[PDB]
């Protein structure tokens, strides 16, 4: 097979092995195979890639060719018939907050990214894709089926570009096509600190010896910080309201400004880096800026680890967790920490948890002003609503008080995501996230629903009656097969999502498995996982056990009323208490001494 080590990454990183700090790139975690889990390398393959030419060409590319003796259904046709719904009433999750959706997006963004193939600088390859919908090379258009209302308004297709691949980005051929993970595979708060040594520095305040991080100079949220602006024009954030002139935020992750609430938790995280950084110079005045940045970076890492695994995961995987993520037993140097290709489609389960509206509430948890409840589609790359319409305080209260959208077989993805999505480079408010997910499955060369079913050790449904038993839904299983013709061909995203949810959790049998395995691999294969003896001192761990997302809000906002359990559905005022009832993170054990 091979090549054994293709591609060019950040080709200049040799290990210190004696440093107690993670590399920005994620290198040097593993002593034996040191590029394992790093950034800018092939997503791991749990199962062999599936292309029609067996090498690189997606299923759906050529019209004459077929998948298992059937034509693959159009990306959007799958959506129009199965994914969409009209009536938004009763789709709310009665036992999970908007934060349950929100944190999903934070971890994931920490864990993976597969950068698009917008290669070029002054180009007509972008034009022949968008204007003419000409398939070929790095352009893979999402066509519109007969009687799509988007034909009248938008055109003949939705522009779609293939994902970036290993070795170089001009076509080529040898092994099957593997897609690139632009971020580090460890749960290491890279959304904040970056995955490139080049960018990791740009985000830092290297003007003072305090290990602080660059903050906005133009705007201020009641004396509290905002992220810096991305002064790289043209920007998507400016385009949406030209009169405002407000550009996107800049963090260690490109997707920080995609939606308004994701930029909000980005503000909270950046805020507590500086708070830890400041409290550490209170306690350790002799420390240089480097120790400060790094020591703060280490606590925040541990922060995102404890919240993800103690608070988030148990309510996602549910009864299935102990089956897949048993209790911790130490760092296994034989476990592959890399994020697999399929995982980048498993974690997308959350797209069906995004509700139609984002609300802004006041101190009394009452609707804030005339335009309190906004449509979500108006909030893609919307930063002017943060900076010039209340700050983050109203949006944070919304997260804690308002419900998440519950997954439903008859009501899947909101039309605000499935019909009105804004994509950063393009101009209109009209892409389909359901269709975009469905061709990326095909682009990445995913094997079908059944391979993955079997991979996890679950009955591989082959008949109409078979699929029924698994999906516990006769009408959905029939629509699925009328389009896919066989359950072997169902795209992993929709197939995995269609399944009913496990007990006490928010995902079904197949997804619990795929998600379950990854999260254990990235816990067990991480040399810097907080609990692993050596990383944090015995005392340091005891304080880290006390962190809560509620405390992140209290110490970095002028919200004073917070629920204790921030991922479950809480009502005002009964479930809300004072910030004083919420346990503080004691940073005393970090106090190093001299004589
Ligand atoms: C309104 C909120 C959200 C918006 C607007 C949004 C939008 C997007 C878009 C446009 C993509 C690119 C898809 C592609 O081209 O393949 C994406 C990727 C992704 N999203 Fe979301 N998303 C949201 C929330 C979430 C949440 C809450 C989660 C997790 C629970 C999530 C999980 C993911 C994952 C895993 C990817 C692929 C990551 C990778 O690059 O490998 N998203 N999102
Ligand atoms: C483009 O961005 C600007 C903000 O930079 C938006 O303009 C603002 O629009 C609202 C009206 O919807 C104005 O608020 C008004 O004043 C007070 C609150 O400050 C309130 O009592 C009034 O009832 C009213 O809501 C605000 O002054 C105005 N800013 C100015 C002077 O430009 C604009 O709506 C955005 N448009 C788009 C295309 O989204
Ligand atoms: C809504 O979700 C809440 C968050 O999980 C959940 O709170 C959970 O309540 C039970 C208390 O019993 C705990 O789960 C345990 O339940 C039984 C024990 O009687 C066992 O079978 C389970 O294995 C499990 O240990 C959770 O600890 C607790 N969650 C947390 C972390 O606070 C509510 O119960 C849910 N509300 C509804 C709709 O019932
Ligand atoms: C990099 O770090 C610098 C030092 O920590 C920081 O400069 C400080 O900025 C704050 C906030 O803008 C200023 O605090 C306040 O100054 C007066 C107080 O009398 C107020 O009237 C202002 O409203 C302001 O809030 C400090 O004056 C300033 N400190 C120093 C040492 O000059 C930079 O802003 C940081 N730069 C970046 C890009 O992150
Ligand atoms: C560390 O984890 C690895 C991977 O799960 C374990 O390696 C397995 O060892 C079994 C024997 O029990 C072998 O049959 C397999 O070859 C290994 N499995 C895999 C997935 O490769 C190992 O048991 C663990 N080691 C320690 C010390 O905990
Ligand atoms: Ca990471």
């Amino acid at each position: 097979s091979w090549e054994v080590g293709c591609g060019a990454p950040v080709p200049l990183v040799t290990c210190d092995e004696q440093s107690p700090y993670r590399t920005i790139t994620g290198d040097c975690n593993n002593r034996r195979s040191p590029a394992l889990g790093a950034a800018n390398r092939a997503l791991a393959r749990w199962l062999p890639a599936e292309y029609e030419d067996g090498l690189a060409v997606p299923f759906g590319w050529t019209q004459r060719k077929t998948r298992n003796g059937f034509r693959v259904p159009l990306a959007r046709e799958v959506s129009n018939k199965i994914v969409g719904y009209l009536d938004e009433e009763g789709v709310l999750d009665q036992n999970r907050s908007l934060l349950f959706m929100q944190w999903g997006q934070i971890v994931d963004h920490d864990l993976d990214f597969a950068p698009e193939t917008e290669l070029g600088s002054s180009e007509h390859s972008k034009v022949q894709c968008e204007e003419y919908c000409v398939q070929g090379d790095e352009c893979f258009p999402i066509m519109f089926p007969k009687n799509d209302p988007k034909l009248k308004t938008q055109g003949k297709c939705m522009p779609f570009f293939r994902a970036g691949f290993v070795c170089p980005t001009p076509p080529y051929q040898s092994l099957a096509r593997d897609q690139i993970n632009a971020v580090t595979s460890f749960l290491d708060a890279s959304l904040v600190y970056g995955s490139e040594p080049s960018l990791a520095s740009r985000l830092r305040n290297l003007s003072s010896p305090l290990g602080l991080m660059a903050v906005n100079q133009e705007a201020w949220d009641h004396g509290l910080a905002y992220p810096p602006f991305n002064n790289v024009k043209p920007s998507p954030c400016e385009f949406i309201n030209t009169t405002a002139h407000v550009p996107c935020f800049q963090a260690g992750d490109s997707r920080a400004s995609e939606q308004i609430l994701l930029a909000t938790v980005h503000t909270l995280l950046l805020r507590e880096h500086n708070r830890l950084a400041r409290e550490l110079k209170r306690l350790n005045p002799h420390w240089d800026g480097e120790m400060l940045y790094q020591e703060a970076r280490k606590i925040l890492g541990a922060f995102i680890q404890i919240i993800t695994f103690r608070d988030y995961l148990p309510i996602v995987l549910g009864s299935e967790m102990q089956k897949w993520i048993p209790p911790y037993q130490g760092y296994n140097n034989s476990v592959d920490p890399r994020i697999s290709n399929v995982f980048t489609f498993a974690f997308r389960f959350g797209h069906m948890e995004v509700p139609s509206t984002v609300s802004r509430l006041d101190e009394n948890y009452q609707p804030w002003g005339p335009e309190a409840e906004l449509p979500l589609h108006t909030l893609f790359f919307n930063t002017w609503r943060i900076i010039k319409d209340g700050g983050i305080d109203p949006l944070v209260r919304g997260l804690l008080a308002k419900n998440s959208k519950l997954m439903n077989q008859n009501k899947m993805v909101t039309s605000e995501l499935r019909n009105k999505l804004f994509q950063p480079t393009h101009k209109v408010h009209g892409f389909d996230l359901a269709a975009i997910n469905l061709q990326r499955c095909r682009d990445h060369g995913m094997p079908g629903y059944n391979s993955w079913r079997g991979f996890c050790g679950l009955s591989q449904p082959k008949t109409l009656k078979g699929l029924q038993a698994v999906l516990k839904n006769k009408v959905l299983a029939k629509k699925l097969l009328d389009l896919y013709k066989t359950p072997d061909n169902i795209d992993i995203w929709i197939g995995g999502n269609a399944e009913p949810m496990v007990e006490r959790g928010r995902v079904g049998p197949l997804l619990a498995c795929l998600l379950g395995r990854q999260f254990q691999q990235i816990r067990d294969g991480d040399r810097f996982w907080w609990e692993n003896p050596g990383v944090f001192t015995e005392k340091q761990r005891d304080s880290l056990q006390k962190v809560s997302f509620s405390r992140l809000i209290c110490d970095n906002t002028h919200i004073t009323k917070v629920p204790l359990h921030a991922f479950q559905a809480n009502n005002y005022p009964h479930d809300f208490v004072d910030c004083s009832a919420v346990d503080k993170l004691d940073l005393s054990p970090w106090a190093s001494r001299e004589n």
